[PDB]
């Protein structure tokens, strides 16, 4: 089958480290907030969606980071998934949530399981389709209109368009975990 270099770089993109910092500090100058992890200087920018507590100062601390390098390089470009970091200190699911994935007349049941109480899309979208290249054959193929849906407890729903990378203006939308009720996948 045919697929093209616009899918093979969805591939590269989605295959590619994901990493969290769990419970960090970080610094706000503008729309970025600068973290230091190790040796690494880390600048993430804010979309101007994102759900942190209101503060006073330039500090940004207790909060999780979801870090996917765009480019190449010294600093680390990152866009939006800060979040509020756990409650919880158990390290185990917060939610298990049903995923269903069809194809082209059959359809895969299994659960999904999320760490996190507050999560972004960010994550949630690279992870998903981490999952869905290595055990549903995604981008094997021209990704075509295939999607994912993330329905929530009140009846909403959030879109991820496979045949292009998440938009950056929503990589800082954040949800409660406890509030997704499935994720529905065809391929
Ligand atoms: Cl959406
Ligand atoms: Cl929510």
């Amino acid at each position: 089958e045919v697929r093209s270099q616009a899918t093979q770089d969805l591939s590269e993109y989605y295959k590619g480290r994901g990493f969290e910092l769990t419970n960090v500090t970080g610094y706000k100058y503008g729309n970025k907030v600068t973290f230091i992890d190790n040796s690494q200087q880390i600048d993430v920018t804010l979309t101007g969606n994102e759900k942190l507590t209101v503060k006073d100062d330039d500090e940004v601390s207790n909060v999780d980071v979801f870090v996917v390098r765009e480019g190449s390089s010294a600093i680390t470009t990152s866009i939006g998934g800060i979040t509020k970091t756990n409650g919880t200190q158990h390290k185990d699911t917060v939610q298990n949530v049903n995923l269903s994935v069809s194809k082209s007349t059959s359809v895969t049941s299994e659960y999904y399981s999320i760490y996190k109480e507050e999560i972004s899309l960010k994550e949630l979208d690279f992870k998903l389709r981490k999952h869905l290249i290595d055990k549903h054959d995604l981008y094997k193929t021209e990704p075509k209109d295939s999607k994912i849906r993330i329905t929530m407890k009140n009846g909403g729903y959030y879109t991820f368009e496979l045949n292009k990378k998440l938009q950056p203006h929503r990589m800082g939308d954040t949800i409660d975990s406890r509030n997704i009720e499935k994720i529905e996948v065809n391929l």
